[PDB]
RNA sequence: AUUGAAAGUUCAAAGCUUAGAUACCCUGGAGGGAAACCAGACUUAACAC
């Protein structure tokens, strides 16, 4: 099963606050990164279970298909305008 | 003009008394919340050429 030992955000959450910002994903760099629509692209470091064998994001971003059916997997809009604590937002950038 | 005439089978009198529709008796036995079903379909737009 999939198991996210941890993920290492409270860097993403500070740039996130008092904003609604599009929090956009690419795993390609062999690093995550989390890129921000605000204008800025923090790198992810981050622990899972699954070990994504540096062919599989070759084949996900030559492939023009998958990397279409792969916007759906990929972003959120926080909206953190209005009352945001940090917790719930560490849960929506986890999931 | 008769072995006749005359003569109320009448009177008094409670179908009453005692007496438990009760006794025994499992709504139980048998019986699959199952049957069918794709987490899938697809790229498009823009300008450059």
């Amino acid at each position: 099963r999939f198991e996210l030992s941890y993920v290492e955000l409270d860097k993403v959450i500070d740039c996130l606050r008092n904003y609604k910002r599009k929090v956009s994903l690419d795993f390609i760099d062999n690093t995550l990164i989390a890129e921000i629509e605000g204008s800025t692209k923090i790198p992810i470091s981050f622990k899972s279970n699954l070990d994504i064998d540096k062919i599989i994001k070759d084949l996900v971003h030559n492939n023009k298909l998958l990397s279409f059916e792969l916007l759906g997997f990929k972003s959120v809009e926080i909206d953190a305008t209005k009352i945001s604590d940090k917790k719930i937002l560490k849960e929506i950038l986890r999931d």
